[PDB]
């Protein structure tokens, strides 16, 4: 009975409206809870003054970040390893900064277009989200998690992801998202059918195929999931056992497996320290018919007498024989925030933006460690026409037992589909899996198991549209609609 329209009870409803967004990622998986959510976020807003909008917009954030990442207490936890109330403190400060933009975008949407229409909700609202959002992936670096659609990539909307990345179901959503608000608060039935077709219209792209797989290049692979204890994986003592249990996981794998994977500096040690154990295992590995990536540590010495450290996969084995001085590389590029260096200016050196395709056995593999594989224009950039396989490795012990590593581990779905590509997922132990070039996951094993994925997997060729343009051609939509709608406000 019209309590709506009290400010605090906007408030509220905002808060539940974001939080339900949560459900519509991993391990939930209820997409229509993101329709649910964007539709509170804009109905919510109509008819208020720009700071009372600005308020209702952070609340919702608050209610999606609140709940959506608030796994990172475990990772404050385990890497600074103070009490909870200092961890929690320091959460609810992430979900406050992050919900500056989900009230930035409310407070500029109410600004330049005050009234409850089509153009606000269908125009204004998913070009001006799309910059707000990029700007939470952008500013120190960013954190652009939890984008809805990426909900989507086993929805009816998935063929999309292919022609114009994720970014353009961000886009779709939030409009979908608007006219259902607006239908609904204008009682007009108008609104809801054009957003039924607009909804619809994108269905039979998800049937397109736009990869063309080599079923005679089809390899056996092995992701060794060794589940070195977080607690452990760094002690100087655990380095012997770290080394014992993953060579002799892979010992009888060898002459079997044309591609063995360790997970992100699954050897925690400086290359330098280790060249013994890696030129007698690159020797062994040769002999058999197999191949081998891991990820390492490498504190390089440079032509200024400094060592820049970096977090990087290295090859070895049949096809890669491996040298300290081999280009057969990748450095990881983006650092995570204060866990490998301080946003000011012992820290983390990057590798180059753009690093070529790893090699081995004459396999070719478009790499990303950890959290990159969510910096979906990056990995598109990386990317090469002759890239057989994504590759990713990751410890995904930093975003806890909870839904963190599945929210992780859904997103790095997005970049199978997008490129058309089988993604390679090896981790220490939170979901190692090979997802399909349709971002389906074709074989997966449990968590917190030390065990190894074997399985037979296909390469592909060609390119979808997002892989030729990448970011783009949506974005020239969002300034067509951008300057429209300011046009608009005439
Ligand atoms: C003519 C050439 C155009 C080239 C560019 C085209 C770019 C794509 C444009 C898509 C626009 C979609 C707009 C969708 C707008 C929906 C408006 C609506 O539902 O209004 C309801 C009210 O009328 C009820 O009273
Ligand atoms: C605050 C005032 C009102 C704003 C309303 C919304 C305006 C939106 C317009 C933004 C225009 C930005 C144009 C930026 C164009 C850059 C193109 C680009 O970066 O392409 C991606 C590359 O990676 C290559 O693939
Ligand atoms: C003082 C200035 C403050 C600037 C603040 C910048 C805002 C963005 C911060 C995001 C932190 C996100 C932390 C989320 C934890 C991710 C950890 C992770 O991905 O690590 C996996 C892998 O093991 C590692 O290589
Ligand atoms: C308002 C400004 C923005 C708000 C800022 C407040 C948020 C700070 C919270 C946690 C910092 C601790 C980050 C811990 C990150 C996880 C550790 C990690 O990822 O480690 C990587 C690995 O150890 C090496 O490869
Ligand atoms: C179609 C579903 C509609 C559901 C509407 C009510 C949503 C309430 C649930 C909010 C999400 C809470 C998730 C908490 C999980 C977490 O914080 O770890
Ligand atoms: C702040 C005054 C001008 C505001 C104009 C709004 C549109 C420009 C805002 C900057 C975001 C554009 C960033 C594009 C980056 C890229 O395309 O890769
Ligand atoms: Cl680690
Ligand atoms: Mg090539």
């Amino acid at each position: 009975a019209s309590l709506i329209e009290r400010q605090r009870i906007r408030l509220l409803l905002a808060l539940l409206f974001g939080a339900c967004g949560t459900l519509a990622f991993s391990p939930y998986d209820v997409w229509p809870a993101a329709i649910i959510s964007l539709m509170g976020l804009q109905a919510l807003t109509f008819n208020r003054r720009p700071l009372q909008s600005a308020a209702i917009g952070f609340c919702w954030g608050f209610g999606l970040f609140g709940s959506g990442i608030n796994w990172v207490y475990v990772s404050i936890a385990t890497f600074g390893g103070m009490p909870g109330p200092v961890n929690i403190f320091l959460v609810v400060l992430l979900a406050a900064y992050l919900s500056l933009y989900t009230g930035l975008f409310a407070g500029v949407l109410s600004r330049l277009w005050p009234k409850t229409t089509w153009l606000r909700v269908a125009i204004a609202a998913p070009a001006l989200w799309q910059v707000t959002e990029f700007l939470r992936g952008w500013v120190l670096t960013g954190f652009p998690w939890l984008q809805f659609g990426y909900s989507q990539i086993d929805g009816p909307l998935k063929g999309l992801a292919p022609i114009m990345g994720v970014e353009a179901i961000n886009f779709l959503l939030m409009m979908v998202s608007g006219l259902l608000a607006l239908a609904l608060v204008k009682r007009n039935w108008r609104p809801l059918v054009v957003a039924v077709v607009l909804f619809a219209l994108p269905f039979p792209l998800r049937y397109i195929q736009w990869f063309t797989p080599q079923p005679e290049k089809t390899i056996q692979v092995s992701m060794v999931q060794g589940d070195i204890p977080q607690s452990l994986k760094w002690d100087e003592g655990q380095l012997l056992n770290t080394l014992k249990i993953y060579y002799n996981a892979t010992a009888p794998l060898m002459g079997k497996s044309s591609l063995i994977i360790w997970p992100e500096s699954a050897i925690t040690d400086l290359e330098i320290n280790q060249q013994p154990f890696l030129k007698a295992l690159d020797g062994e590995l040769r002999d058999k018919g197999s191949s081998l990536v891991t990820g390492i540590v490498d504190a390089r010495l440079n032509k200024q007498n400094r060592y820049d450290t970096y977090n990087t996969i290295i090859t070895l084995g049949k096809g890669a024989p491996y040298s300290y001085e081999s280009a057969d590389r990748y450095n990881k590029n983006h650092l995570v925030p204060f866990g490998e260096f301080v946003p000011l200016e012992s820290s983390f050196s990057r590798g180059p933006y753009i690093q070529p395709p790893l090699s081995a056995n004459g396999i070719e593999l478009t790499a990303a460690i950890s959290y990159e594989i969510i910096l979906g224009e990056q990995v598109r950039d990386n990317f090469r026409p002759d890239t057989d396989y994504l590759l990713t490795i990751s410890n995904d012990a930093w975003f806890g037992k909870s839904i963190g590593p599945w929210q992780h581990f859904q997103m790095a779905r997005m970049r199978a589909l997008e490129l058309a590509r089988p993604l390679l997922r090896s981790t220490n132990n939170g979901i190692t899996a090979v997802i399909g070039p349709q971002g389906e996951i074709q074989a997966m094993i449990p968590q917190f198991t030390r065990e190894v994925l074997t399985t037979n997997v296909t390469p592909t060729t060609g390119l979808t549209p997002y892989a030729r343009t990448g970011n783009w051609p949506l974005w020239v939509l969002t300034a067509l609609f951008g300057f429209a709608a300011v046009l608009m406000s005439l």
